């Protein structure tokens, strides 16, 4: 009945990489973008992809409706493909959807928004601050 998501994401938990709440009626598992995303890129490294490979795995198991949201701080490193804040934090949303949809195979389960900075679960007064607000939130609704 609720999604439960902590029980296929143990490792990942203790070492940090995401943290996932089971809550009443969704999963939310919260990634820094800093463990999926070159700085300033909406591309998940190589390297990387096996996260969200074990995100996927357990997506399998819930088979509930996926949100991702994306956050940046309040200090964008501007570039020619993410002029903004704002469109990084929706390309990197769009992409972890887009990933997670090709590799489950469910067309239309996968939504993405971008969300900017008007979202922080921290300070953007210190460094590690800033590092905790860039994130995606992946929400697993009940299936």
């Amino acid at each position: 009945e609720r999604p439960r998501l902590a029980r296929f994401l143990a490792d990942d938990i203790k070492a940090q990489r995401v943290a996932v709440e089971d809550a009443v009626d969704r999963s939310v598992v919260t990634i820094r973008g800093d463990e999926l995303f070159a700085s300033a890129s909406a591309s998940v490294r190589d390297e990387f992809q096996p996260l969200l490979l074990r995100i996927a795995d357990a997506l399998r198991k819930v088979k509930g409706q996926v949100l991702v949201t994306g956050h940046s701080d309040n200090r964008p490193i501007a570039t020619l493909r993410y002029p903004s804040n704002w469109k990084l934090s929706q390309a990197r949303a769009q992409e972890v959807a887009d990933l997670l949809g090709a590799t489950t195979g469910d067309a239309g389960r996968f939504t993405a928004e971008g969300r900017s900075d008007t979202e922080p679960v921290a300070t953007n007064a210190s460094a590690e601050g800033r590092a905790r607000n860039r994130r995606v939130e992946i929400t697993v609704f009940a299936e």
